[PDB]
């Protein structure tokens, strides 16, 4: 309801208006879900990110009020983090941290990577899988789309607008709401799904990382489904170009069994993360990714 959804808000922002706090204005996207924006705190200097939204044309309000409300409770130096909110009338601010070197999709589109690189990026998301899976977040849309990169080679999970808390009560999850090449198979084959499942996107977003594209992208998104629940474990073009410890941490991110699929927690201990290039070795990347678009 429209009044509570107000109400709420309005409890959560800051009050006023962001003018007051945040001065450089300048568009950056259109919605869609709403105009997009960079600018800076004043008092800090800090760049930001600001969104704003029409919140009469804004279909689904519960998942903003649940957005900020999990990202203000689980602020981490791998997620772009929420910062403010203001509500004026029916216009919702939400103030977020900006990166200024793209998303890994750029790169991977743009870009080479090599396997110490790669190892750099799953190092990181994992990361920041681990402390959400910790604290029973489920992010549930893990892709390259939603890894942002700084120009320092920072790597940052975004887009929490599809995440679920899951408590001990109702630990597993059955809403399909992850892009359906990222999906695991069992939100398919099953209506019950855990923090896992951001595992097996995670395992995507390095075949994106290896071959420039995920499996399947080419399909309709509905036969994408259908192929992911029938065919199991994507295969690679060229396994053989791999060495033997990046395809194992592979194979222990697409494993189809749930139980036999690696944790976040436990992928941090793999020896292909221990082959990472330091952070900055991903600024020439980001940099040509950038100039190509």
């Amino acid at each position: 309801s429209d009044e509570e959804i107000l109400e709420k808000l309005r409890s959560i922002v800051s009050v006023g208006d962001p003018k007051k706090k945040y001065t450089r204005f300048e568009k950056i996207g259109q919605g869609a879900s709403g105009t997009v924006y960079t600018a800076m705190d004043v008092a800090t200097g800090q760049e930001v990110a600001i969104r704003q939204m029409n919140l009469q044309q804004q279909p689904k309000k519960e998942l903003i009020i649940n957005e900020i409300l999990v990202m203000r409770e689980n602020k981490n130096p791998n997620i772009v983090n929420y910062l403010d909110s203001y509500l004026v009338g029916d216009e919702l601010w939400v103030v977020m941290e900006y990166l200024a070197g793209g998303s890994l999709t750029d790169v991977v589109t743009e870009t080479c990577m090599d396997e110490g690189q790669i190892a750099a990026v799953c190092r990181e998301c994992l990361q920041a899988l681990e402390f959400l899976h910790s604290n029973q977040v489920i992010h549930r849309d893990i892709k390259s789309d939603n890894i942002l990169l700084g120009m320092d080679g920072s790597v940052k999970l975004t887009d929490f607008g599809f995440c679920a808390q899951i408590t001990p009560e109702q630990s597993k999850r059955s809403t399909m709401v992850g892009t359906p090449y990222w999906m695991a198979p069992e939100v398919v084959t099953r209506k019950a799904y855990g923090p896992k499942v951001d595992i097996w996107s995670l395992g995507i977003m390095a075949i994106e990382m290896i071959e420039g594209e995920p499996p399947y992208l080419n399909e309709n998104p509905l036969r994408a489904l259908y192929l992911i629940a029938t065919n199991g474990t994507p295969e690679l073009q060229n396994p053989e170009k791999l060495s033997a410890i990046f395809r194992d941490f592979l194979n222990r991110c697409l494993e189809m069994d749930v139980e036999k699929r690696g944790s976040a927690k436990e992928l941090l201990q793999h020896q292909f993360l221990k082959i990472a290039k330091p952070l900055s070795s991903l600024t020439p990347l980001i940099a040509a990714a950038k100039e190509a678009t």
